């Protein structure tokens, strides 16, 4: 706590994580979580609606809140212990900067200040950042401030990288830099948001059933708010289908 | 007019070409009846619709538009091979088998079935076998040329009608089928005879989870089959039934009006 004063591949003390990591145990759905554990995997409606089969109860599921669920949890979980995906190549944070702020996701507005110093104080901010990213998170910038790591958060999986300068935008204006707990879990939510399946950014098909939801018979408590937000819904009951 | 033999115009769904004119006012009936219960709206969703994924042989998942729709596999198909039936009545391609089939050792194997419906009181399986064996015999020579329904002079089958290009139906059920051509078809009247075997054949074609395996093929590669040469099929060779909107065949299961990216 100084800085402030899953995949098949060290302790964690901090009172912070342990904090989340308990948070996360709280509003675990264990019914749900056997649903997962024990789903057949139906097919994909598209890369955020997928179908899954338990007993006899057909299920459709948000694969992009599921999936960034998933994530957030397993960057809560093996916090300061993620393998290291590395890009082929090296993508400098100022062009990536540069193509969030030219995208209307971005919200950039004149009002901002022009985009080249904005760009520029972002590398510089996320330079400094940057020991405690690659620590604790496996986010990797060198000194060129070059993006050159990633986590790699779950094996075979690499997040959709047209979401990449969003996400590295984000993580410079939308994070709490400044408070240890709300930092932890903003940079997490930040980072699982970034590798959860998301239709603007996208053999997909392939990826979805045999590793995202793998990794849903694992890695996941899921939130006892799935049974109502409209993340996870029962379509139907075939009762003789085992007869 | 009247049958007085026994009693893509140019092509097959299979895509083989048809031999000769259908002359007779039975099939022809029978044609109409189909298409007097066409569901267009039905016909339009199979035609564009986008495969989710099979949940068993019996049941699968498709999409159209914004709308999920689950779908009776087994009753789909089934309809299907029925009116492929009855408008390539007497034009069919052969399905050869790898190795003939004796119709003794197919009625024996049905007769062990509890499907059959055989009881102790019935008679010997030997002797209702030998009897079904034949029937099926004085059958044959209308059974190949109508159905491409084939047996040889020894009693062993040796051909089916190619239905739709690459599909192989459950040869599990075949026993059964040679039972229930024997045993459940009309063989007194023309009409009922040619829909009463079209019937028989269609459910003998159609996909039935009591005939399929994890090691199936069919041409859980099942699965592959139902989606690229099943539904393929359901896209351009079936009428749709209106009885299918209501009857809980076809049941929209979810509504995605903002499903596109």
């Amino acid at each position: 706590n100084l800085y402030f004063q899953a995949a098949c591949t060290r302790i964690i003390n901090l009172t912070s994580v342990l904090s989340l990591q308990e948070e996360i145990n709280e509003q675990g759905h264990e019914v749900l979580r056997e649903m997962l554990h024990n789903h057949s995997f139906v097919g994909c409606v598209n890369p955020q609606w997928a179908l899954a089969q338990h007993q006899t109860k057909l299920y459709l599921l948000n694969t992009t809140k599921l999936s960034e669920e998933l994530f957030y949890q397993i960057l809560i979980y093996d916090f300061a212990n993620f393998g290291v995906l590395r890009l082929s190549e090296p993508a400098p944070l100022f062009d990536l900067a540069m193509l969030a702020l030219d995208s209307p996701e971005s919200g950039w507005t004149e009002e901002d200040g022009p985009k080249e110093g904005l760009a520029e104080y972002i590398v510089e901010f996320l330079k400094k950042k940057a020991e405690m990213l690659a620590d604790y998170f496996s986010l990797e910038i060198d000194e060129e401030g070059n993006l050159i790591g990633l986590p790699l958060l779950i094996d075979n999986y690499v997040p959709p990288l047209e979401g990449l300068p969003i996400f590295i935008l984000r993580l410079a204006t939308e994070v709490n830099w400044d408070e240890e707990k709300e930092c932890f879990e903003s940079l997490s939510k930040e980072c699982a948001m970034f590798y959860s399946i998301r239709k603007q950014y996208i053999s997909w098909k392939w990826t979805v059933e045999h590793i995202v939801y793998k990794a849903l018979r694992s890695h996941i408590l899921p939130p006892k708010h799935f049974t109502e937000d409209g993340n996870i819904l029962q379509l139907a009951n075939l009762p003789d289908l085992y007869k």
